[PDB]
């Protein structure tokens, strides 16, 4: 009268192993939990946005205080174009409805792997600029523009350099199948 | 007579599943191209087996992947791992396969955790994502 | 069941290696459940669910109501 239940079978996992010695240590893996955003093929590594962070200023000869307007055009840029560009030529900013430009070889020399894979840094800004634009204004990136795309709302996940991880809404996931077929 | 008792288990006799002497001559000669003692390099391995979870197991010969200590960033040479890969780095790194079921478990109890594989792959299922790495 | 507890089995041995069909094999049961049924019904008024479903309120019928 115990009624008897069926056991359970406990398949052990088999851990990788070398010379009768488990290869990864149980314990760090515990606890070792880094952010998606880090860890991926994408981004590049601090040490390389670093060198081209400090590369591009030696070139540009400007004071560390004031890059960051310089960097703050460049992100806005590299939204309305792609991000493989000519070698040779300028990309223009703004300061009162006048233009002034600033040589495109260091900032596309210097990128280490790809613009695209150094810039993504900036995807996730990028999103807030585009919604504080669309909330005036209709504001549409050229790239999705003329990607056959035309849907409004979606236009904050369609830029060239957008990184994608897994809090992206499935309407954004599911998007960049089609522009990039 | 032999063929009566011989039965070995269904995940050691796979073509997916590098031999335990090609898998030991990858994790003998990255240790050496490394120079990390052996009492260190589990931590190592700790971390790679995370690194290509998130990504492929394809990558660029050249390049770099990235670890963790205490939000910053640590490199290291990706070349001796991708080379000494026989026959590819997928047939041999499927080692880590079954434990990576327990890590993406683990990290999937705190947080929506899904690899960046099938994240990409048109996939949107949660649950699932116990089984979506390379 | 167990005291007020739930014992879980798997169905899928049960439902596939029964041929041809688990109505046609399970029915070796069909007598004995009659005095199973009987002796419920002797303390509680006691019907199966499925004859209950099925349109049907008889109550001293029940010792012929399962499927």
């Amino acid at each position: 009268h115990t009624v008897p239940r069926i056991k359970a079978i406990t398949s052990k996992m088999r851990m990788p192993k070398s010379k009768g010695a488990t290869v990864l240590n149980l314990e760090h893996l515990l606890e070792y939990a880094p952010q998606q955003i880090d860890i991926s093929n994408t981004r590049a590594t601090q040490s390389q946005f670093d060198t081209w962070y400090e590369a591009v200023q030696l070139a540009y000869d400007i004071g560390e205080t004031e890059m960051p307007t310089v960097m703050n055009g460049l992100m806005v840029w590299c939204i309305e174009n792609g991000t493989s560009p000519n070698i040779n030529g300028v990309w223009v900013m703004m300061d009162g409805d006048e233009q002034v430009e600033y040589p495109l070889k260091p900032i596309v020399e210097n990128a280490k792997p790809t613009l695209r894979q150094i810039m993504a840094h900036f995807s996730d800004v990028a999103e807030a600029y585009i919604e504080m634009r669309n909330k005036k204004e209709p504001y549409m990136p050229r790239y999705g523009l003329v990607r056959n795309l035309r849907d409004g709302s979606l236009a904050r996940y369609a830029f060239d350099f957008y990184e994608v991880t897994s809090r992206t809404p499935v309407r954004a996931r599911e998007a960049h199948i089609q522009m990039k077929a």
